[PDB]
């Protein structure tokens, strides 16, 4: 049985074009536990590269072609095998329609809305009840996740449903904001660096960062915020954060493409440096899984559960980061000891962990 398509009741709330906006859902009456997955695949910054985007990858900005049901994979599966710890839970996948990497508020671009209008609906179908709504998600997605969880857990505090733990995670939307290898001008979306496509998106999305980290950096350098290392530090909610040293994401809007060929050294420097700055973000944060490996998303991915960094496999990971949270209390010292945690490669060139994804 899979994820079945459910379009959202309130029709102001919509995708790009003007279509519906929507998630899919597999209840699972006897579990407490609801799994929310933002997709991903990049955004759009203004009307030029969007009419172009509606013509490659019209699915991204519209929900007309969404089919009715989706199968869950990874994260997202009910089956035990594919899903070790978390199979039983409810499950939601929220396509992205949006283009704004999840912050917005002639294209519509309501991404914040359409996460908070899934979460009001939700709460009709069973979340009321929930002990735990763990938003996550790929890419822009994840990305998404540090947008939006703190945000989903004082919509729920609001609401009067102050005892749904709410937790993130966050897949392959943690970038470095470092220079580029090769300045490129700013005119497609892989031709643009990341913090000038932001930069002008924010604008052209009416886009919303979490409040604390707004107030962190200058009016109008909001931007910022769409970084992992600079939000995170910022956030309420405890978020896990899933990221390959070497993401082929972080690659493109650097301007490397790699043929497969032997690299220069200049850009051999440039990946050195890549994974070493990427482990400096993350030395400080403990819900932390980052292989040395040159790949792109994983947690909805069939083969998430054979990657391991030190030993651990990510279900595993998470599923130990997120008990142990979960039963921590303000008495706490330390919540997540006996956890594995800071699992992040030290080794320093693609594919030196010997699990990495082909
Ligand atoms: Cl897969």
């Amino acid at each position: 049985e899979d994820l079945r398509l459910h379009l959202l009741l309130n029709t102001s709330v919509t995708c790009n074009d003007g279509s519906p906006a929507g998630y899919y859902l597999k209840e699972s009456r006897g579990s407490r536990r609801w799994l929310l997955f933002l997709e991903g695949g990049w955004y759009c910054f203004n009307r030029e590269n969007c009419d172009s985007r509606y013509d490659t990858m019209r699915r991204l900005m519209s929900s007309r072609d969404w089919p009715r049901t989706r199968t869950g994979t990874g994260i997202l599966s009910s089956q035990p095998e594919e899903n070790p710890y978390w199979w039983n839970a409810n499950m939601v996948f929220i396509p992205y329609c949006s283009s704004d990497v999840w912050s917005g508020a002639e294209y519509a671009f309501m991404g914040a809305l359409i996460i908070q209008e899934v979460v009001r609906e939700l709460l009709g179908r069973g979340l009321s009840g929930a002990k735990v709504l763990l938003l996550a998600g790929s890419s822009a997605g994840g990305t998404g996740v540090l947008l939006n969880v703190d945000r989903v857990a004082e919509q729920l505090e609001k609401l009067g449903y102050p005892a749904i733990q709410v937790r993130g995670l966050a897949d392959s939307g943690w970038f470095l904001d470092n220079k580029q290898y090769r300045h490129t001008d700013c005119v497609d979306t892989i031709t643009c660096a990341p913090t000038e496509a932001i930069r002008r998106g924010i604008r052209y999305w009416n886009g919303v960062v979490p409040e604390r980290c707004r107030r962190q950096f200058q009016e109008g350098e909001e931007w910022n915020c769409f970084f992992g290392y600079k939000v995170y530090p910022t956030l309420r909610s405890p978020v896990f954060v899933v990221q390959w040293l070497f993401d082929e994401a972080q690659l493109t809007v650097d301007n490397v493409h790699l043929t497969g060929q032997p690299v220069q050294e200049g850009l051999r420097l440039y990946i050195q440096n890549l994974g070493r700055e990427l482990r400096h973000t993350l030395k400080d944060v403990p819900a932390s899984f980052a292989p040395a490996c040159l790949s792109h998303e994983i947690i909805i991915r069939s083969h998430w559960t054979d990657v391991q960094v030190k030993g651990t496999s990510l279900p595993r990971a998470l599923h130990c980061w997120d008990r142990s949270l979960h039963d921590s209390h303000k008495a706490s010292k330390t919540p997540l000891k006996g956890c594995p945690v800071h699992l992040v490669d030290s080794c320093p060139w693609p594919h030196c962990n010997p699990s990495c994804p082909t």
